[PDB]
């Protein structure tokens, strides 16, 4: 059945208390698990009364530890690219369990560098990306993942 004037698109939103903007980095849970997984929100929207988030993956090192082979960096995670499942997913709203503060530290020009300060009260950090169908890791951010330029994946216009 088709659907049509059941659904709109935000920019942001407000849950439990805290402000979130398209973009911004949260904790979601899975239903029965404690344990958090770290996404990026790049898409708002309510369908009916359903509220949804599209939510680009972060990885944490033991989500992808039989493909790692060197060292990781204290609090590194790594921001999913490519094509394929794990590259993003769509969760109720309900899911966001809160905030969750991820810079980026790479080299790339379109990055804003953080400060050391920024990066000590940073909950993670990364600079390296994941491509989730060949499951490796590369220093080289790409144009675009999951139809969004690279420079809005990264840190935020204003410190």
């Amino acid at each position: 059945g088709g659907i049509k004037m059941d659904t709109q698109f935000y920019d942001s939103f407000t849950f439990d208390n805290v402000k979130y903007s398209l973009y911004d980095n949260v904790y979601l849970f899975k239903s029965g698990e404690s344990e958090p997984y770290i996404g990026k929100i790049i898409k708002i929207w309510q369908q009916n009364q359903a509220k949804k988030v599209k939510i680009l993956w972060f990885f944490l090192p033991d989500e992808i530890r039989k493909h790692l082979s060197g060292p990781v960096m204290e609090k590194e995670i790594f921001l999913a690219c490519g094509e394929g499942v794990g590259l993003a997913d769509i969760n109720p709203l309900e899911a966001i369990g809160g905030k969750c503060t991820v810079l980026c530290i790479s080299k790339d020009e379109r990055n804003r560098q953080p400060s050391p300060r920024e990066l000590a009260m940073a909950d993670y950090i990364f600079y390296r990306f994941f491509d989730v169908n060949s499951c490796t890791l590369s220093e080289q951010l790409p144009e675009k993942i999951a139809g969004v330029e690279g420079n809005l994946l990264l840190n935020s216009k204003v410190e």
